[PDB]
DNA sequence: CCTGCCAGGTAAGTATCTCTGCCCCGACACAGCCTCATACGCCTCACTCTTTACACACACGG
């Protein structure tokens, strides 16, 4: 919406970038997540035309934009002049855009969004008019979902490198069989693995 | 212990090239401008058969 107030796309954007509980669980099969990447790098920004827009509300977040300016001031790699905002009070209708052309949105640091804007068009009825729903995903890409390796009737929970019972290096296991192929009659490691949670990004988001 | 003329056979002759040193050279670098010509290379696009996934359907059999 043209008084959206982005912060409020941000906020809303469904990537999987935003799920993902680190940490290694090698030798801890039953581990509570203590917190998805979404809570700990809140920290992100819209580049709109030369400026960048840095998610600064949440004082847990930090400026990624930073790091461009310091080697676009400094040996001019193109790109020019650069300049960043706050993208808290800037809402949209604020900017002064182009459309068809590719606009970025970076969250979690290294994951990019292009975020062209396909056209902007008056309000009208034959829609919510709602406001709580609407930025409004409306179409999303279905995408392939990663079953388990030794099973393929669930999904995969936990991906392992290094392993010692897998053929392929990332190996993707089902809790179920990665409890079978690991951990036995204790919870303690068996072999060699480095086990990570797996959010199976064709399940969510 | 030598020495030689004649017949027969043969034969002419005419008629109808591969190295090898060696002086007197072209083409290398490389300088700016400059215009058009030629080559390379690299990522974006296409597509195409062949699976790949996944909601749904439909007998099937006793
Ligand atoms: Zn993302
Ligand atoms: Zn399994």
């Amino acid at each position: 919406l043209g008084s959206q107030k982005l912060t409020q796309l941000r906020d809303s954007i469904r990537c999987v970038s935003d799920l993902q509980i680190g940490g290694e669980f090698s030798n801890t099969p039953d581990q509570a997540p203590e917190h998805i990447s979404k809570d700990l790098y809140k920290s992100a920004f819209f580049y709109f035309e030369g400026t960048f827009y840095n998610d600064k509300r949440y004082p847990e977040c930090r400026d990624l934009s930073r790091t461009i300016i310091e080697w676009s001031e400094s040996h001019d790699r193109g790109y020019g002049k650069f300049q960043t905002a706050r993208m808290e009070d800037f809402t949209f209708n604020d900017l002064c855009i182009k459309l068809g052309f590719p606009y970025l949105y970076c969250h979690q640091g290294d994951c990019e969004h292009v975020i062209v804007i396909t056209d902007i068009r008056l309000v009208h009825h034959d829609d919510c008019l709602d406001r709580t729903l609407y930025p409004l995903l409306i179409k999303k890409h279905w995408l392939w979902t990663r079953k388990c390796f030794v099973c393929k009737m669930y999904t995969a929970r936990w991906v392992t490198n290094n392993d010692s019972f897998a053929p392929e290096d990332p190996c993707f296991f089902c809790d179920v069989c990665f409890r079978m192929l690991h951990y036995d009659s204790e919870g303690n490691k068996l072999g060699e693995f480095l086990a990570y949670p797996y959010v199976d990004p064709g399940t969510f988001n």
